[PDB]
C-alpha cells in the first residue's frame, strides 16, 4: 500500500504527496519517525536547485524513529526498537570505506542519500539501508528533542572540531554560530580548547554560543571580523578556525586569522560561485603551512553511538539548539517554512510525532 | 648575602637544611625565588630509593611559581619582579632531539628533567632557571598560587597521558591510579572529549576528586581484579584507551587486558622497581592486537605552560581541588616533603606558600 | 566432497576430507593456482599458540581461479585469476568503522583462513565477500611473486608503516625471514636512509642487501645491541621493526631505539606468558619509545595497492621464493620446509597450475 | 674586506664590496665551495618580490667551508666542509615549540639569506646558530649534488611529506622544474606506486622518468584534468603535489584528486589576488580534499637526513645539475640563466673550490 510524505515537487515548490510505502531489503529496516527536524540543506535543495532538480522526493534527513520492520539479515534491530538514524547512511562495502572515507562511499558525498538519491524522513515511514551499520539504539534517558540533534548537527559540528587539529589550550575561532557552528563550539571545548571566539549576531545564537563554551563574541558590527580577532589575539591570530557558515569570502577571513601552521577546518556547504578564494599573501604565497580542510560529516552506527555517549554522560547538551517544538505530523510544513523564513529567534525546530 | 638556605638531600635516606652559594645566571638564565612550591613523590624515590643515584647536598623540589630576581643580559621577556610559572622540565632547547620533536629528551634520555637531578631544585631561597625566555611563562594575577603550582608537573603530566592515549570524541577511557597525576589524566580525558571515564583507585579523597574531574565510574582494586570489573562495566567491549598513572609493573599487564584491539596504553607513571614491565602475549594478540603502548616524560617549556595557564584562566580545569594541604612558611617545605613520604589517606597534593 | 591438508590436532597434521564449500550470495569459491606455507601455521600446529583446532585445512597464502560466485557478487566472475588476501574480513562491523578491520568481530578475527575457517591447502576454498576481499591479478605478474602479496608483502610493509619512518631515518629490522625482508623493502619504500638488517642465514642476508639493507648484523656473531651501537656511534636507531626472534627481542628492540623512536612489531610470538619491556631502557616508562604491534592489513584495496607496487617495479617479491614445487601432493613437502627451517630457505611456493 | 654579488636596486645587479661579516658567539662565517642560483632571487630582483633592497648579496643555496666560529660553537670548527641549510632560523622561539621552525619569528621568517640577510653569493657569508643550521658534508658526496640538498631536495621532499602518500597510492606532481623533480623522487621515497609527472621540457621529462615518474602528461595533448582523469579511468589520484604553474594550477590539483586525497603545495605563487579553489570539485566544501602549502624544512637535522638519503644512494640529485660553471665571476652568468632558463637547463652550479 501507500503512505504520506512532505516532499519537494519542483524547484521552489513543496507540498504533501502520497507514494507507495517503502519495503526493506534483507539488510535494511523500515522506520517510522518519532521526531524530525528540517535543515538549511533542504532549503538550498528547493530554492536553489542545489542537488539538481528532483520530483516528488520526500525531504528531511534528521530523524529519530521506531523500527517498523527489518529484513531477514538484520541482526541487531527488531521492530519496536527506538533508534537514532544518522543523516549519512553510506554503503559500507566499497573501496572508499577501505580507504577510510565512508562519507564518499560510491562517489563524492555519495554517503548522503536521504533527500538526495532516496526519499527523506518527512514521511510516515522511511527506509534505512544497512540497519546494523547505520542505526544506533536510543537510550531511554535521552529526550527525543536532544537525540534528533545527533544525526546531523552534532556530528557535523564536532567534525569541524576534529578537522581543526586542536591542541590542548589552543585558541579556536568559530565563524558562524547557527546550529552547526554552535556544535563546533562545543566540539572545540570537547577538544581542550582554551579561548573560543564565536562570530555572530543573532542573540539567541550568541547566548547559546557562550553556554557551549565561547569566551569571546565578535559581532559583524563593532568593526571588521579579521581586525577584531587579530586585536583580541593581540596580533597573533588563532590556532584554528572552524568555518561553519557564510559565503566564499569567509574562506579568506579564516586564512587571514589563523597563524602560520594553523588549520582552517570548514564544515560549511558553499552553495554558489565557481571558486572559493584563498588569499595568496595571507596564505604565505603558498608556503605558510595553513592547512585547509573541508569535510562532510561522519555517519554510521559507531559515530552515533559515540555521540550518544557524550550526551548520556553529560559532556554536551544539544537541547539548547531546539528553539521551537511542534507536535503532530502536519507541523512538518510549519517547521520547514520556519527554516526558510528564519526568524531571528530560531536555531533549530523539532517536530515530535504524536 | 653570598649564601642561601635550601632543603636538600644530604645522601640516600637523609634530608636536611643546608646553606649554599647563591646561583648566578648565565646570559640566558634567570634567578627566581619561590612564591609557592609543592613536593613530589619523585623526590621521595630519589632520597629513599636512590632512584637516580647518590647526591650530596642537592636541593630538592621541581614544582614552583616564583618571582624573578635576576636575568642574564640576553633575557628579553622577563625582568626582575615578574611572577612566572616555572616549567618543571627545563630543556636545553638547541639540540638535535628538539629538532626530532622530543624536547623531553634533549641531550639524553629524560635529560630535560634538571631540577633536583643535575641542578639544585626549587626548595631553596633562590633557584636557577636555564633559558628563561623558553622555560618561563608569565603568571596571571587571576590565578591563585596554590592552583598555579599544579601546572609545572601535575597538570602537564596528567594531560600528557590523555594526549598519548589518542582519545576520540566519545571514546571510553580508563585511568589507572588517581593520585595527583591520575586525577589530571581524568580531566585531560574529559578535555579530549572522552565519554565514559572509568577511574581506578581506592582512597576516598581521590575518588571524590576523580568524580569532580569527570569520572563516571569508580573501580576499587579490592572488590576483585581490575580487568574483570572493567570488562563487566563495558560488557566485554573493553576500553578505547587506558592511561597508566600509578601502580607497580604489573599494571602494564592490566592495561593491555582492558583495552580493545586498536586501543592505546598511555603510560605516564614512573616505574622504579623491576627488570621488566610485563606485556602479556595472549592479550597483546600474540604481538598483533594493534594495542599501541606509549610512555612519555611530561612536556615542558614556555608554550606548554602558557597553554595550560589558558586552560585554567578560561575555567576549563580547576586544579585547585588537588591541594589538600596548604602550609604558609618557607620551613614548612620539610613538613610538606614528609607528607609525601608518609602518604596519609586524605592527602592528594601539598602546597607551601612562601612570604 | 573434497580433500585438503589439515591440522588434525595440536602437533598432528595430515590430509582430510570435507564437504565442498558452497558460496553465500556475496562469496566466491576459488581453486588454487599457487599456494605457500607459512611459519604461522607452524606456530599454530606445533605450539598451540592460539589454542586447539580440529580438522582445519591449513594455508592462507594463495593466488587462484574463481570457480563459483554468489547471487550478489558484481566484480568477480568464474574464470577470473585473483590474488586472495590472507585476511578476508567481514567488512560490516563496528571495528571497521573504528579503523581496525584486522580485528573485525574480535581480536585477529579478520584472519579467517586456517584460524576459524578451512584454509587454501585444498582443491577448493571459500572466500567470504569476494568484492571486498579479492583483487584481480594482472597477466604481467607471475604466480610465484603474486603469492607473496597476500601475506609477506602486506605484513612486512605494515611493520614499516607502524615504524613512523621519517625521510632519511635510520631503521633496524630484527629478523630477515620472508617478513623481515619485506620489512626491509618497506622501510626503503618509506624513505629510510640507513637500514640495518639483523639475521644469520646467508640466503636471507643476500636478499636483505637486494631489498635495501645497508648493513648486516649477525646476531650469532655477537650481541645485537653492541653491534648496532657501534654502527650508529652510540646514537641508536630511529625505529626498529620486529619480524623475528623469541620474546626477548622486544628488549633488544627497546634498547637499540633512541628516545622518541618507535618499536614496530609484526612478529607472531608463540611461546611464553609475557613479552618483556626492559624498564631501564624504556626510560622507566617515560622514554617516548612507542611500541606498536599489528596484524597485517587485508582486503581488496590493500592487495590492489601492493599489486601496483609490483607492477610499477617498486618491489620485486620474487626473490623471496627459494623453492618451487608442482602439484597438490607437494604441499606436504613445502609445509615441512617451514617446520624443518633449512638454511637455504626463505619461502616455498607450490604451483597447482 | 669582502666582495659579493648583490641586488643594487630593483632591476639592477652587480659585484660590490662590503665589510667582512663577523660571527656572533653562536654564529659562524663560511666561504662558498659551490653555489646554485634560484628563481626566487629573480623574483626578488627583476620583480620586486620582497620590497626593495640595496647592496643585499643574493643566493641561498651553498655548500661551504667554515672559516670562523663564535666562542659557543661546539660542533663546527674552522676548516670543516658543511652543507648550509637555506632555511636558517632562530631556533629559540615560540614557533619552534609549536612545531613550525619555518615560521620562527613570523610567517616564513626562517628565510633569511637574500631576504633580511646577505646571501651566499659572496666571498664569505654569515650563518646564524651554526650548531643548529649546518651539517657536516661527507667527502663521498660531490659538491654539485650536495648543493642540491639545501633547497631543491628539502622543498621537493616536503611536498611528498605533506601529501600523506600511502603505500602503492597514485600521486600526481604538477610541474617538473627542479622542485617537481625532487617531488617525484620524494613520492617514490614515500612508497607511491604510479607517479604521473606533468610537464614538457625534454630535459625535465627525462629527469622525471629517472626519479620514478611512470607517466608523463603534456599540456600539448589536451587539458591536464582530462588526461589524468583518463589515465586513472576516472578514479583520480590519491595526492597531487604542486611544484609549479600559475595560480590556476590550484584548480587543476583539486580536480584531479579523489575525495579524501591531499593537495600539497610547495610552489611559490607570486602573482594574483587569490589562489582559486574550484567549489564543485571541492565537494562544495565537504569532499575531504585537504589543501597544504608549506615552506621547506630547515636545520641541521633535516640536512643530515637528506645527506644520508644521498650517501646511501636513495636519491642522486646530480641529475638536477645540467650546467656547472667555475669561478666567482661566473655567478652572474649562472644567476642570469635563471631569469629565462634555456630549454636544456634544470639547475646550474658554480664551483668555487
Ligand atoms: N598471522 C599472520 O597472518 C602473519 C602474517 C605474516 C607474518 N606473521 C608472523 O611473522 C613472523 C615472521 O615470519 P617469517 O616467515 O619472516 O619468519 P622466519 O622465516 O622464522 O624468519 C625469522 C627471522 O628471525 C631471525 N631470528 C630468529 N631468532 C632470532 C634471534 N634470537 N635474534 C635475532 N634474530 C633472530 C631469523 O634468523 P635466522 O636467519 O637465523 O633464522 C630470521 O631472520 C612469524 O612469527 C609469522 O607467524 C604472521
Ligand atoms: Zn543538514
Ligand atoms: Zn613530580
Ligand atoms: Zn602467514
Ligand atoms: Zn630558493
Amino acid at each position: 500500500h501507500h503512505m504520506k510524505g512532505f516532499a519537494m515537487l519542483s524547484i521552489g515548490k513543496v507540498g504533501w504527496i502520497e507514494k507507495e510505502k517503502p519495503a526493506p531489503g534483507p539488510f535494511d529496516a523500515i522506520v517510522r519517525p518519532l521526531a524530525v527536524a528540517p535543515c538549511t540543506s533542504d532549503i538550498h535543495t528547493v530554492f536553489e536547485g542545489a542537488i539538481g532538480e528532483r520530483h516528488n522526493m520526500i525531504l528531511g534527513h534528521e530523524a529519530v524513529g521506531e523500527v517498523v520492520e527489518v529484513g531477514s539479515e538484520v541482526k541487531d534491530f527488531k521492530p519496536g526498537d527506538r533508534v537514532v538514524v544518522s543523516a549519512l547512511t553510506p554503503d559500507w562495502r566499497t573501496s572508499e570505506v577501505q580507504r577510510g572515507y565512508h562519507q564518499h562511499s560510491g562517489g563524492m558525498l555519495a554517503g548522503w542519500k536521504f533527500s538526495n538519491v532516496k526519499d527523506g524522513v518527512f514521511g510516515e515511514f522511511f527506509h534505512v539501508n544497512d540497519a546494523d551499520m547505520n542505526l544506533a539504539h536510543l537510550p531511554k534517558e535521552i529526550p527525543l528533542e536532544a537525540a534528533v540533534m545527533i544525526p546531523d548537527m552534532m556530528t557535523t559540528g564536532f567534525h569541524g572540531a576534529e578537522l581543526a587539529d586542536i591542541e590542548l589550550g589552543a585558541t579556536v575561532a568559530v565563524l558562524g554560530i547557527g546550529p552547526v557552528g554552535l556544535m563546533a563550539v562545543a566540539g572545540a571545548k570537547l577538544r581542550g580548547a582554551g579561548r573560543i571566539i564565536a562570530v555572530g549576531s543573532r542573540p539567541v545564537c550568541v547566548d547559546a554560543a557562550k553556554y557551549y563554551g565561547a569566551t569571546d563574541i565578535v559581532n559583524y558590527k563593532d568593526g571588521p571580523i579579521e581586525s577584531q580577532i587579530m586585536n583580541l589575539t593581540e596580533g597573533k591570530g588563532v590556532d584554528a578556525a572552524i568555518i561553519a557558515g557564510g559565503n566564499a569570502d569567509i574562506m579568506a577571513t579564516a586564512v587571514k586569522i589563523v597563524k602560520p601552521g594553523g588549520t582552517i577546518a570548514n564544515v560549511n556547504y558553499f552553495g554558489e560561485g565557481e571558486v572559493l578564494p584563498v588569499p595568496r599573501l595571507e596564505w604565505g604565497c603558498g608556503m605558510a603551512h595553513k592547512t585547509i580542510k573541508g569535510g562532510l560529516c561522519p555517519g554510521g552506527r559507531l559515530r552515533m553511538e559515540r555521540l550518544i555517549d557524550l550526551v548520556f554522560y553529560k559532556r554536551v547538551d544539544p537541547s539548547k539548539l531546539v528553539t521551537h517544538v511542534f507536535r503532530g505530523f502536519d507541523n512538518i510544513e510549519k517547521a520547514f517554512m520556519l527554516m526558510k523564513d528564519k526568524p531571528k529567534d530560531l536555531i533549530k525546530p523539532v517536530v515530535i510525532l504524536a
